[PDB]
C-alpha cells in the first residue's frame, strides 16, 4: 500500500467524519508499477448527501457496490478497506478477520475513540487467510511512472 501524507490525514479524518454512526471506509487507487496498490481516493460507508442541486452519478448509499461505481467514475477500484474501532489501539480484531473476505486488499486499521483519531495501521491479510501481517506505510515513489488500469472519466 502506497500513500501519501495528505491522504493518511484525510482517512482519520474520515473516521470522525463518520463517528458517531457505524461506518466504515474504502480504499480507492491505482496500481502501482511495482504491483501494488496506491490509494489515491477516499470515500465512507457513512451516507453524506444535503439537498444539493446537481445529476447523481448513480445514487447515494456507500455500500461497497456504490463504491465501486464510484471508483470506476473515477478511474479507479476498490484497493482496500479500513475501519475504526475503540477497542486496541491498532489491529485487527477477531470477527472482523473473519469476515475479510478479500486477502487481496489492504485492510487499514486505525484509532478511533469515540471520534477522536490517533493512529493508523495498515495491514495485510495472508493469502491462505489465517491472520494479518503488518506492513509499513510507503510513499509512492518521487517519480511514479504510467498506470496501466487507471481510467479517467
Amino acid at each position: 500500500m502506497k500513500t501519501t501524507p495528505d491522504i493518511l490525514d484525510q482517512i482519520r479524518v474520515h473516521g470522525a467524519d463518520a463517528y458517531p454512526e457505524e461506518g466504515c471506509g474504502f480504499l480507492l487507487g491505482t496500481v502501482t508499477d511495482d504491483g501494488d496498490n496506491r490509494v489515491a481516493a477516499l470515500h465512507r460507508a457513512t451516507n453524506r448527501r444535503s439537498e444539493q442541486r446537481t445529476r447523481r452519478y448513480e445514487l447515494t448509499a456507500d455500500d461497497y457496490r456504490a463504491a465501486d461505481a464510484a471508483a470506476q467514475e473515477q478511474g479507479l477500484d476498490v484497493v482496500g478497506v479500513y475501519h475504526s474501532h475503540p477497542d486496541h489501539p491498532a489491529r485487527p480484531s477477531a470477527t472482523d478477520l473473519e469476515e475479510a473476505t478479500f486477502p487481496g486488499f489492504t485492510y487499514v486499521i486505525v484509532s478511533v475513540r469515540d471520534g477522536a483519531p490517533e493512529a493508523l495501521t495498515a495491514w495485510a491479510l495472508a493469502p491462505d487467510r489465517s491472520e494479518f501481517h503488518r506492513e509499513d506505510i510507503v510513499r509512492p515513489d518521487p517519480e511514479a511512472p504510467l498506470e496501466h488500469h487507471h481510467h479517467h472519466h
